[PDB]
């Protein structure tokens, strides 16, 4: 059989969710036929990466968060957001969302996730934001490889894209995330397990 996978970041939450085979929710859509549909630089269905996003919004609720962001779509909007509870696509991932300035814009698919406020809907949300991010690098044919530490690869934190190729100003995820006793890091490691599970390279769980 296949071999299971080696954590390459410690991580208690990773841990919890692995050891209760927390199943993520399926992905809905939930379209809205007014946002703009343009291409990444490469073309339309031509992502380059993922983003990771937090909505810095400790009161809101994911459909609060989508209200919003159909309010306000001009000036922000993102592919999806994650909760403990649900995975909702507010845009298709074949073009391109207003969610992390112009340089990364043509780049990058963006995730936003929506803070939660207990230890297993938190770790749910990981789980959650990790199995659509996966899903997405295997349907595209991308590999992960963070762009953390050295501005090159397909799964970007807001953080870096600030750092390595500008556009924008946010620092997210990290504060969020060390709130939670986690990290973007242990993140990634859960990304890179389960895309490993979805291209039958380790043992599911
Ligand atoms: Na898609
Ligand atoms: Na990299």
């Amino acid at each position: 059989s296949l071999p299971k996978y080696k954590p390459q970041v410690n991580s208690s939450i990773n841990d919890y969710i692995c050891k209760n085979n927390l199943k993520a929710p399926k992905i809905e859509e939930d379209y809205t036929s007014y946002f703009p549909k343009y291409a990444y630089r490469n073309g339309v269905g031509r992502p380059e990466g993922i983003v990771v996003h937090d909505t810095a919004n400790d009161r809101s609720t994911i459909n609060g968060e989508i209200s919003y962001m159909k309010n306000n779509y001009q000036n922000a909007f993102v592919h999806a957001f994650v909760d403990g509870d649900r995975i909702i696509e507010t845009a298709p991932t074949d073009y391109l969302s207003w969610g992390v300035g112009a340089v990364g814009n043509p780049r990058f698919i963006n995730v936003e996730i929506v803070h939660t406020h207990d230890y297993a809907s938190f770790a749910r949300s990981m789980n959650n934001y990790a199995d659509y991010a996966a899903t997405q690098l295997q349907y595209y044919g991308l590999k992960p490889d963070s762009a953390e530490y050295d501005g090159n690869g397909t799964v970007w934190t807001h953080y870096a894209v600030s750092k390595y190729l500008g556009g924008t100003d946010h620092a997210d995820p990290h504060g969020y995330l060390r709130s939670h006793n986690y990290s973007y890091d242990q993140l990634y490691d859960l990304i890179n397990e389960k895309y490993l599970i979805k291209m039958g390279k380790v043992a599911p769980w």
